[PDB]
């Protein structure tokens, strides 16, 4: 009875082995007409567990994993070569990754921990902690695009304000700014504009579960204030890398998975991974949303990873590269998703009791260390990040608009009164039938009364 990688024959044991028990459990339940309401009793549970652990160990069946040998191992090389380059003045650093197939669900390869021998916990499948700065794509903005009330130069309000409870909306330091673009917003990463996005999509009441739901999102209360910004979310690196595959594969999510097939010796098909394509985003929110995500990466404001990697790689750097950062305040979880229009790869960096990393963790080690990372596989796969590009559907919708407030020039009611408006204009990417509409007082995403003042009576004279 033998586990087999992709072609031929640690954490990945166990990992597997447990996925493979699982399913022969379903398929010995179901061999022998065990009923609906029978397999709720748990001593019938205890006696299935048990016989599926020993179908698998003794009767010689051939299980067919998704993983990819090479690949895998240069993974773990590498997280023994520089996983020491996480380690940031507190304490041992720990670590999770996953790689993932665009176009499948198939996870080829995984970095479980620093080290199985002196830590077993399985950081790519098993640690769950909140995403941080990672949600705002999935939840707030590719949302609110898929929805048509927003396009990719669209304004947003990043002046200070509170949450519910009083307290304000912090950014590190920063109490807030002014308006600014989804490039900027998203590029920092400030924590307000997402805010009021989120906010708009309760407004109008949009399905938001429905969309989180369709790529195996668990969340509790939807309700949360902070949920963009990752409160009240918790994810293993891999159920979320799964999220960042979607908006990578034009928004078709799979369904991510280790195993593909277990035969019995003689060919009889115990079980089989069949595809459940689901369509989460529209194209042309996926792909604007790809755009987007080009540019927090070679921005370099809240990762350096561009930089890393063309050192390390001019030509692999080259290829398409998008993603996003997260760091959850005091600084006890950094994230870094990336992803070519062929691979995601997830990373999670933190301490097992949850105590901080140092300032920089996500912005340089993680950043570093995951460079290194994605050299190694590509060093043991030279094709397999792809030469391909992320491009807007021909469905996008380009739309004429104004640097000043994302939308088109036209006159404006400046409370009691009116001026033609203008300035130099830009292209706005949308996800509706019809574009940008015409400017308005309340052009920009969020606001409050005194700010659409301070911001009009200065984008004017
Ligand atoms: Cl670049
Ligand atoms: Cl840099």
């Amino acid at each position: 009875s033998e586990i087999t990688y992709s072609d031929g024959t640690d954490y990945l044991y166990f990992t597997t082995l447990a996925e493979a028990q699982e399913r022969m459990y379903d398929y010995l339940a179901q061999r022998d007409n065990v009923s609906a309401k029978e397999l709720k009793n748990e001593a019938t549970q205890k006696f299935y567990r048990d016989l599926a652990a020993k179908e698998i160990e003794n009767g010689g069946y051939k299980i067919t994993t998704t993983i990819d040998q090479k690949i895998h191992s240069a993974m773990q090389s590498a997280v023994a070569d520089y996983g020491y380059l996480l380690d940031d003045g507190t304490g041992r650093v720990e670590v999770g990754n996953v790689l993932m197939d665009n176009q499948t669900g198939a996870i080829l390869g995984f970095v479980g921990g620093r080290n199985y021998q002196e830590n077993q916990n399985n950081h790519a499948f098993d640690t769950k902690r909140s995403p941080a700065s990672t949600t705002k794509p999935l939840l707030a903005y590719g949302i609110a695009i898929d929805q048509g009330l927003m396009g990719s130069e669209t304004i947003l309000s990043n002046y200070p304000t509170n949450f519910a409870n009083g307290n304000p909306i912090m950014y590190a330091n920063s109490k807030g700014t002014g308006m600014m673009t989804l490039g900027e917003a998203l590029n920092y990463s400030w924590n307000i504009p997402a805010y009021w996005t989120y906010r708009m999509l309760r407004e109008n009441g949009v399905d938001v579960k429905g969309y989180m739901e369709k790529m195996g999102y668990e969340i509790p209360e939807y309700g949360i204030e902070s949920l963009p910004m990752g409160g009240g979310i918790e994810v293993t690196v891999a159920q979320h890398t799964n999220g960042y595959q979607t908006l990578a594969n034009n928004g078709v999510y799979h369904q991510k998975h280790v195993i593909s097939k277990i035969e019995a010796a003689d060919g009889r098909v115990v079980y089989e991974y069949q595809d459940k394509p689901v369509q989460v985003y529209s194209k042309a929110t996926a792909t604007i949303m790809q755009g987007l995500l080009r540019e927090v990466l070679s921005s370099r404001v809240t990762t350096t990873f561009k930089s890393n990697l063309t050192s390390l790689n001019p030509t692999l750097a080259n290829a398409d590269w998008i993603g996003k950062t997260g760091t959850t305040n005091q600084d006890e979880n950094m994230w870094l998703m990336l992803s070519t229009p062929r691979l995601t790869l997830g990373g999670w960096i933190g301490h097992d009791d949850n105590h901080s990393l140092s300032q920089q963790a996500g912005y340089s080690n993680n950043s570093n260390y995951m460079a290194h990372l994605v050299n190694a596989i590509q060093q043991a796969s030279p094709s397999i990040w792809g030469n391909e590009r992320f491009a807007l559907d021909p469905s996008v919708v380009k739309s004429e608009v104004l640097k000043s407030t994302g939308q088109k020039p036209g006159k404006v009611s400046v409370e009691g009164k009116e001026v033609e408006v203008t300035g130099s204009t830009v292209t706005s990417y949308w996800a509706n039938k019809s574009g940008a509409p015409a400017t308005s007082y309340r052009f920009a995403i969020g606001g409050s009364d005194a700010d659409y003042q301070n911001a009009w009576s200065s984008i004017v004279g």
